[PDB]
């Protein structure tokens, strides 16, 4: 059973796709934004997110617009449900074919912030307490069709503005820069977690910025999920989280959370939930930002939509009966993991002291360190044995 | 014909490598130090760097390793060759099975920082400028095994402890970080340049680090190798650059640079010699990190070194050509290329002015703007026509 | 220029691709067939190809449907173009989400193998000489989805009747199956060029049918392209070859021919020119599956038709210069490139003979032979330096 | 527990592996081979295969080679193991840089040739029912290198020799050709299972002919294992298999079985065991083609050779579990699998018959049909609950 204090989230996009891919129309109907409303906060989510267009429709009139936002503002009060974050569609419309922030036509660039300044009223309005920014169509397809060091000046530019916004209205907005490798464009600037973190620490108030990495895209570049995040977490930049299931460098597939890499899945939610002393190691949403199949129906998709909870909550059973394995616990102190926390340094030791250390050298017996083994595929053993729950 | 103004350098490690693979055993004999000096003098290398294990053999007495230098020292002096770079052997010993600055062990991380401290001193003393560390052991197989934050704590340790050092000793060293995202380990701390950079911008002294990337590095994640030494440059923290080849995901190549992917090999050249003013963007050590193919003798070894040289030199020229015509000046017009460059903001806007502008968004017609082409393939055309001498 | 010798041909869908990828709307209005028709005549193609529902609305009554062809026909009379492949859609309707041919729907497998007929029909007509079968939705996003036996004995027995159909009705066809790993299925049936091979061999009458590869499907999953032709044409099953270009492991992005692996591109183009007795190794057509970016309007819509046909015809004068030169041919002896067509064995020789053979073995010196190089390196740079235009 | 019934083998080089990698030196000193057929049946396993310089050291002589062997076959004797398979080794000595039967030097494939001839010998002595050729060295770094075509033939004229002596003696060997993508050569020839498939096709006696697939080859390529797999039943050349782990394209990581993709492992396990008619799909050698990992002792590697023997256990305990719920035959039956196995023709009904269905087209309700959800993502909800003891 899912609580509100699990903090599981789903995108309007999500459990709302139609189906209609890059090869097909849409093989599902759309989805009322109340019943959505309505829906996931039966099946125990705690928050919905949403992009501007996934609620008004593109170019409604503030009449409709209005209307809109007051029935869905009435879903969340009947329902509970709060809106923990708020994106905008800077992708979708033609008009954006070349980017939004960095578009190379300057005119996009200025229509960019002003569409997404818009939806930061909105966001506030609901309660929103981060931006996700995803940067679909900033990139090329050919290297001499955009100027990589211009580009990080545009989206730099655009960014220092938005903060400088939220900051003067008091919205108090945390912004979270979502990587992707690529597709749609051939290539997408800030295509990893590692670049989209050196890109913040350049802004005008870095301390409002982080990422929000989304599984399936680390693993579209076949890197390791798990360690990104927390190389995240070292940073102190991990402010968001999209989690779903990809089968490697391939299209973006956005599978339910655990339908992948499912290893890896169970090393993540062992990360983020044991965490430094019992308690987890994030405290954000557990957003879900995936598709149902295209061969399913309405049932299909509500199915779809408690399977990643169900896979979350599955796992983190499985990783606390992990750690809590006295077995794991030997296993462990074998392979010398938690030496690692202990520092390379004596406490006030410096280079001289260490070059005076002739154990740390000269009579170092590198050839007999070198042959005790870690013990390390017998702890892997001993992990994938909780996950199949043989243990 | 290269000159000592284009900076080409070779690793000892390069053209002395004996082809024994992960497979099969050498099939060349061992490169003389002396010999490589004087070979590399007469192809046009301006510069060579080395392992402290490619040089001088592991554990060799001091009378040994001091003979050693001392007849290396005079190949230099006698060639007119410089050493740009050198670098610590901490992958080859079983002692550094799990890594050296990040191993599980404290005894082998407190040993790896004294063979570096040994490198660096040698390195002073030959004149080099820079200090490349690749942690090609700091990684995992399994996911229970190391713990990434501990890793980045004690990675982060041991360089603060190593600028201190070179700060005290007046050694002026530059560090550059080498990112791999895999091999030896089935994952390495610090995959792409990306993490390599968000890393280095949390060490206490970040003005002595940055990055070394390879080529073959970033595509091992298909990732767009021109692209990320962009944002490098964007940083400043291209510090040196490794040149070399690569068929995508699979296991480390190192060919001959340009024998890989050949249009990223040109849009790099590009780069970094149709710089700002009409200057390089950079001005470091072209290094050629490469492997003579496990097929070739030593003819084909000269051959394969030359061949480096020789795809640099005539990319560069036809960057040169690409630029100066006036038919590419033409197609980056209406590309829009140089648009980027414009700030989005017209000078003293903030966002209360840009609020007021109607024609950013109220009126704006993104209907007619979003059907207007950017010509990019055209320009693509162009590009590839240049490089095929075809023009 | 492009004479009709050249036999370059392309679908209606290539330039007529309206740019609705699977995150935006399309950026382009539709194309006119018969203005396709008219515009591709100019450009130098020799025929053109179409899937069922690129021509005719699917859901077009009769009247509508015959009115369509009869204006077709007429374009093609007044311009010469020729129908050289046609194909149908069994992918973008929603009945086949699971499939055409294998769909676990039994009444999904009739309704396709009925749409075919009709195509075959309408083929034979138009005089087309190859039917191209693209299974994009045949396969599964999860393992206990499909049977992945009875989904070929289902594909082998829709085949069987297409060919007893043909065959019966006088048409001549030869079929083509198109491989492709993935996309729009998280994995495809017959996702190779090989297994695609393998598969035609059980059918009952493998005399008609071969296979479609295309560059970029065998680059979805990293394989060398030219080698995978290069053993079609050994088995004699190269019926067709669709050209464009990719950028490895990603999303299928179906650019211009010789924009993605450029180096692929150039042996690609050697291996079906520079083929046995002067003659092309390929006599079919030379046929351009690809998508003007998204980026573009109509003109760089006939600036990318354009670009496929120019890269092909700059890289066969290459591969012609290459092959002229007397260098290549001292450097293709000394890796003894030919050595490799003259038999292992004597002629008469059978076990008996080689076992008797002291100096294959009992006094062969595998240490002096191991010594020797094989020149690979030189032979590539010279290839690179025609490709350069460089010699 | 592991029965001799369930046919575990391992290769004498995967426990004895002392893990010399790329980037360094061993890290464990050499396994006898008696004591390697010793531990292994004690940890279960029926039999021990090995390439013929794991067992005799490249170039013993006579005396040597045969002390050796008898050796070998008293522990075989005592322990009871037996030698399902033998293979040759072409690949390590420099002579073989360019392949063993493909080399471009006709005096290597003579030798080649030699080799096998020698190692079908004592197969047939040890009692061995199958010979696996793995080409690790047949292929090429540079396209221009290899005659594609040439290499097919010779391949083809060494494996024709190979079934004639084969035959000729009596010893009824069976051929098993093992793919792989690439490395130790840039691109390996008969990359994937389906290229090898189509090749063995065109031999004299075909029949005499399968594949050897291993898991992490095909994902090397990020190909789905268990659906090559089910293609090569299909066509009955699953001659032998080879089991470990792999975590996508990247060097080949032979991980124990099951430590790379875990749910393609389920899904493996379900198709071999749970074939039809209740009894396996598959009865040959369930053999793992694995490797210690370098950080491992000698417990360890007892620890990781009993782990793919568990793995193996407990995958198809949960897969026998998985079939008998009666929740999932529900879902099964939902999601029409087994409606597959049903012919699309009526008995009887050819395409005359067809025609004349107007149900199949003329009356056919696409639109009804594409609006039905097939359920898929709930039954793959189960497989996994079932793989995680949830159920
Ligand atoms: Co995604
Ligand atoms: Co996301
Ligand atoms: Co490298
Ligand atoms: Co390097
Ligand atoms: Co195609
Ligand atoms: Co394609
Ligand atoms: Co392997
Ligand atoms: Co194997």
């Amino acid at each position: 059973q899912a609580t509100r204090e699990d903090k599981f989230s789903f995108g309007l996009w999500t459990v709302g796709w139609q189906a209609r891919d890059a090869f097909g129309d849409a093989t599902r109907t759309a989805l009322d934004p109340v019943e959505a409303v309505h829906k996931l906060a039966e099946i125990g989510a705690y928050g919905i997110t949403f992009h501007d267009d996934d609620l008004v429709p593109f170019g409604s009139d503030a009449q409709t617009r209005d209307g809109i936002i007051a029935g869905f503002k009435k879903a969340l009060d009947e329902t509970g449900l709060i809106v923990p974050m708020v994106t905008t569609n800077l992708f979708t419309h033609p008009v954006f074919k070349d980017g939004g922030f960095t578009s190379n036509d300057r005119s996009v660039r200025r229509y960019a912030i002003r569409k997404v300044l818009r939806q930061m009223d909105l966001g506030a309005e609901l309660g929103a307490k981060t931006l996700v920014l995803w940067g679909g169509r900033e990139g090329a397809e050919y290297d001499s069709a955009k100027d990589v060091s211009a580009a990080l000046d545009r989206y730099r530019e655009a960014l220092n503005l938005l903060a400088q916004y939220s900051e003067d209205r008091g919205y108090g907005l945390r912004f979270a820069i979502e990587p992707k490798p690529n597709e749609p464009r051939g290539d997408i600037l800030l295509p990893t977690a590692g670049h989209a973190i050196a890109f913040v620490q350049e802004l005008e108030r870095p301390e409002l910025f982080g990422i929000n990495p989304e599984t399936g895209h680390e693993q579209m570049s076949n890197l390791n999920f798990t360690q990104g995040i927390a190389q995240a977490l070292w940073h102190k930049k991990l402010f968001h989280i999209d989690l779903n299931g990809q089968h490697g460098p391939k299209f973006d597939q956005d599978l339910v959370f655990g339908h992948g890499d499912l290893l890896n899945a169970f090393s993540l939610v062992d990360l983020l939930e044991n965490g430094p002393d019992g308690a987890p190691a994030y405290d954000g949403p557990r957003h879900f930002d995936y598709k149902p199949s295209r061969t399913e129906d309405y049932d299909g998709v509500w199915e779809s939509a408690k399977a990643n909870i169900r896979m979350y909550l599955l796992l983190k059973e499985r990783a606390k009966a992990f750690r809590a394995d006295p077995e794991v616990q030997e296993a462990l102190a074998a392979s010398k993991v938690a030496e690692l926390k202990t520092p390379t340094l004596n406490p006030g030791e410096g280079y001289a002291e260490l070059l005076a250390d002739r154990s740390a050298f000269e009579d170092y017996d590198a050839d007999a360190v070198g042959a005790k083994g870690f013990g390390f595929v017998k702890l892997n053993q001993l992990a994938i044995e909780h996950l199949l729950g043989a243990r």
